[PDB]
């Protein structure tokens, strides 16, 4: 029983963790196999952050401008390209500590656990969420530039994020494995507009199940609704709009509680509308939506890897 | 910028979980050099759990009761003994993972890293407190007997906690890893009262330094106090009372911000008389009071291990 917004175990993450310095610039870079990932401003200065040529700026590099550290193992770099917004350099050694990994680009709405590193050394593991309009809301300082974010299936890494920018707002954006920008941002010193949020009702609803798994069950009401009536409820509320297939997802959860689906919009909605009383569920004064139905079965059930 | 509840890394610790079977029963012990430390009740039956006699219960086991599993690798068992409320298995094989490592007591209010474990194998890793009444909030299932608590100061790992019961109220008890439970619990099968709780008053200010840190700074207000006219405040919301201790563990907070502790507990007194208007500090639309002031200037500092 409880509740707790848990991380996945980050050992296998940590053996990935290298320093990269190029310059006078040092970001974490993450080592697997024989490549180094990590954000290309590493080839920055200060100045250069206002609106970099990196094409420009990388062809000033050679091989030996880059430093990586493995705790004290410096390998050598071998190989250096840019692909998209992250740099690959080759290096003359597989990392023992490859674990089984695969690159993802997540969506909207998934989950992952950030691994927080500072010069190459982790600091801390929590999880978070893609925002809907492709952000992060993170815990990043300066030079936790590289830290990635991730979720583990049985022995299975899967990639999904790597940190490249504290937007002026105080968010945090970044980039796939394959350096590609989750939402419209650049990685340049500017101003950068993120968007309208919004909450992820598919979320929100299987935290509620998790509630009552839990035994807090007093937000359920007598009432119910129908998908539509219910998004009139969620477009107002600056809801996403529940589809079947978010109602098909949340199958599982439904049967092991013996909730109908629209039954528990139906107390979302009376939640929405009339707000929580000064009462908590789950320990929270707000509703939650950082949990995927995948992350309320995996903790109500005990998944392990 | 930002603030997460931030686990330490747990590799270190992944390393030394093995899965501990006893007759029917299995859980999870720690492996450390060449000894494996797990609850003592994987020596009993359903049965025995409502009132068991340990000692007698242990005299009919031996050695090759105890099957000790590190991944595949089944130790083997040479040695057992029971001290306090754990059972000390000394197994033929030193861990070769090992970290640097200490046994400690925490403190009430002091917090950790759990590494939620099943069959020895790790699930998820998040933070929590020791309460006041000596009870952690955490999410646990069956099988989590076993788990470890802990904190990693640089390359060292202090184990404070593991886990042995959940109360039919649905919180959580164990031991220190000498075996010493926390608080008055004993491990039977009964309902035990855990006792008067409160909050952790030096935690919730570290908290509002935090908030200060980022931006959210709205609740700072024009008024001061005095540490015994706040006490006054703090017995009546069921809040610890504040030391100069307290106060002297907040000097540096007290000087990155330059908001005196006095006047920080000014503000704490009428969120307390006032509560918060539905709005939020850092996300939050509650006091939150599991942040040491150690654990905030990490965050907001950024250090590694
Ligand atoms: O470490 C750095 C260095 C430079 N820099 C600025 C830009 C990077 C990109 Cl690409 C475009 S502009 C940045 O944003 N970070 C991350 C960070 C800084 C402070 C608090 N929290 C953070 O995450
Ligand atoms: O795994 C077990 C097995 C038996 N048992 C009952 C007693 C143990 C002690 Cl000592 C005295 S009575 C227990 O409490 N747990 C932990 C647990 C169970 C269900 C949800 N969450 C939990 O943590």
């Amino acid at each position: 029983s409880g509740f707790r917004k848990m991380a996945f175990p980050s050992g296998k993450v940590e053996g990935c963790m290298v320093q990269v310095t190029c310059g006078t610039t040092t970001l974490n870079g993450l080592w697997l196999d024989d490549v180094v990932y990590c954000p290309r401003h590493v080839i920055c200065t200060s100045e250069d952050m206002l609106n970099p040529n990196y094409e420009d700026l990388l062809i000033r590099k050679s091989n030996h401008n880059f430093l990586v550290q493995a705790g004290n193992v410096q390998l050598r770099v071998i190989g250096h390209s840019m692909q998209n917004c992250v740099l690959k350099l080759k290096v003359d050694t597989a990392n023992p500590k490859t674990p089984k990994y695969k690159f993802v680009r997540i969506q909207p709405g998934q989950t992952f656990s950030v691994l927080a590193c500072y010069n190459g050394s982790p600091s801390g593991v929590y999880q978070c969420a893609m925002r809907p309009n492709f952000t992060i809301k993170g815990s990043f300082l300066n030079g936790s530039c590289g830290s990635v974010g991730f979720n583990i299936d049985y022995d299975c890494v899967s990639f999904c994020y790597m940190h490249h920018m504290e937007l002026p707002t105080g968010v945090h954006a970044g980039t796939d494995l394959e350096g590609n920008f989750y939402g419209p941002f650049v990685d340049r010193q500017t101003a950068q507009a993120a968007g309208t949020d919004t909450t992820i009702t598919v979320n929100v609803l299987a935290w509620l199940y998790a509630a009552v798994i839990n035994g807090d069950r007093w937000f359920l009401n007598r009432f119910t609704t129908t998908l539509n009536d219910f998004n009139l409820v969620a477009m107002k509320y600056n809801y996403e709009p529940l589809t079947q297939d978010h109602v098909d997802i949340l199958g599982p959860l439904s049967a092991q509680t013996g909730i109908a689906v629209l039954d528990m919009c139906a107390s979302l909605k009376e939640l929405l509308q009339n707000g929580m009383n000064g009462r908590t569920i789950l320990g929270s004064a707000l509703l939650e939506d950082e949990f995927t139905p995948f992350d309320v079965v995996r903790q109500c059930s005990g998944v392990t890897f």
